[PDB]
């Protein structure tokens, strides 16, 4: 068993694995040539999260762990990284949710199901440390889209799914992340106590799990980390990159009951500063990106255990055609990236975009 004391990132390398990997080499890499297209070969090398978004992924999970197991056979020392994604009416304030389970058709009990098989691949695999973000773009909505009649309605099956996901997943092996949002949605000082309050409830609701080491910040959007100066969508929040966001929630996560919580954020598209949404809010495949800060857990800071990639750089965000099934419109407005494929396919034009902002430099 893959055990650990403190920050689970220290003592292991996150694996890079070959999901990502094929697609920059299958997909991306026959239509570069040159530095972009050895640039290129770099980025499938820097250790991704591998999403666990439908049931049929999570074969993907045994296989990619079984790599894992193979490789540090021969002195690896890897740890799997994967997140959990498929809540019942996942993404409730979304103007499209691809989620294929629904509270209405038993998808609570579909739900439990689903973390039972990934419950059972850990135990098998428990010689692998297992580091987790638990559902993305979930807790979040609760707190400030309770307006909204999905996100109202979901509350209850939200709080038990993930109740019953971070208790049943809470294993010797495994450290996970609940899903915090980022600067720009709970970082604002009206939502931080409202937010901490709600993570503090699933961390003492769930026996305050071992294995829940903290939080996980700006999970597939582009705020930057540590930048010096507020960009101008930002205007009015004194609270405009992660670090801010995760030094002010913190200690109200330790006045609430859930003292020990760290964090993890998303920087694998922050590396272009300020990127180019025209309003905060825009998300879906923004303009002027690039890879940012590379995984790693020397933060130099106490609260973030590391930098992490958990959203892949190249996988779409959503689609820009209007016809198309879950067309979300904000995949459309003239800060997003067009034409764009269905969310979760690859987007090379993105990938280009990436590379071409990456700093750290790929090229
Ligand atoms: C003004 O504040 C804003 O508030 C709104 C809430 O009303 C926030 O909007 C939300 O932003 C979220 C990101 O910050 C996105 S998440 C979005 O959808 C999913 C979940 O991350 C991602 O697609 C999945 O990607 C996986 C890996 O590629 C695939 O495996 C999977 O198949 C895909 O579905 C996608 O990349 C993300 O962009 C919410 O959708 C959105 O409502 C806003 O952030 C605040 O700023
Ligand atoms: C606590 O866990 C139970 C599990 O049945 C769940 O239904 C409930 O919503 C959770 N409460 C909170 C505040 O997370
Ligand atoms: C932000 O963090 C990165 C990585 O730790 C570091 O290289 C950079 O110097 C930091 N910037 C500032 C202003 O602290
Ligand atoms: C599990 O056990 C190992 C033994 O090497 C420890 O190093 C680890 O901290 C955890 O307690
Ligand atoms: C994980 O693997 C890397 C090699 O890529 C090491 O440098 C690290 O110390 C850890 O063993
Ligand atoms: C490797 O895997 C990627 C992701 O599934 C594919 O896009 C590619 O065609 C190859 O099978
Ligand atoms: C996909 O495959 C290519 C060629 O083997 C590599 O260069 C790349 O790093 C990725 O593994
Ligand atoms: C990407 O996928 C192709 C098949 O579509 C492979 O041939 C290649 O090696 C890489 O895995
Ligand atoms: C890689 O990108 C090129 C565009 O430069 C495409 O033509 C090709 O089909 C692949 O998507
Ligand atoms: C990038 O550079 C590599 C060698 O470093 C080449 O093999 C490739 O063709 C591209 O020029």
């Amino acid at each position: 068993t893959a055990t650990y004391s403190g920050n689970p990132f220290v003592g292991v390398t996150p694996w890079a694995n070959a999901y990502y990997a094929s697609e920059v080499s299958s997909l991306a890499i026959p239509s570069l040539t040159g530095a972009m297209a050895t640039a290129a070969a770099a980025v499938a090398k820097v250790p991704s999260f591998m999403w666990l978004d439908t049931l049929d992924k999570t074969p993907l999970m045994e296989q990619t762990l079984a790599d894992i197991r193979t490789a540090n056979k021969n002195g690896g020392n890897y740890a799997g990284q994967f997140v959990v994604y498929d809540l019942p009416d996942r993404d409730c304030a979304a103007l499209a949710s691809n989620g294929e389970y629904s509270i209405a058709d038993g998808g609570v009990a579909k739900y439990k199901n689903y973390i039972d098989t990934i419950r059972q691949i850990v135990v098998e695999y428990s010689d692998i440390r297992t580091l987790l973000v638990i559902e993305p773009d979930s807790l979040a909505n609760l707190v400030t889209n309770l307006g909204t009649p999905k996100c109202a309605n979901a509350q209850s099956a939200y709080l038990e799914c993930i109740n019953y996901a971070v208790t049943q997943l809470n294993l010797p092996n495994v450290a996970m992340y609940l899903d915090a949002g980022h600067a720009g949605w709970l970082g604002w000082p009206a939502n931080q106590d409202p937010a901490a309050q709600l993570f503090a409830n699933v961390y003492k609701n769930a026996s305050s799990p071992r294995a829940l080491r903290g939080l996980a910040t700006n999970v597939a959007n582009y705020n930057g980390w540590n930048i010096t100066s507020p960009p101008s969508y930002t205007q009015g929040n004194a609270v405009y990159n992660e670090k801010l966001y995760i030094h002010a929630i913190g200690p109200l996560l330790a006045n609430h009951g859930w003292s020990n919580a760290f964090f993890i954020t998303d920087q694998g598209r922050s590396g272009k500063q300020p990127t180019g949404q025209q309003q905060w809010g825009d998300w879906c495949n923004v303009i002027g990106t690039g890879f940012g800060i590379r995984p790693s857990a020397n933060t130099g800071d106490s609260l973030l255990d590391s930098f992490v990639w958990v959203k892949p750089g190249g996988e779409c965000d959503g689609t820009s055609d209007s016809s198309a099934p879950r067309f979300d419109s904000h995949c459309a407005l003239p800060d997003a990236l067009q034409p764009a494929p269905q969310a979760g396919a690859w987007f090379q034009a993105y990938f280009v975009q990436l590379l071409t902002n990456a700093n750290p430099s790929f090229l």
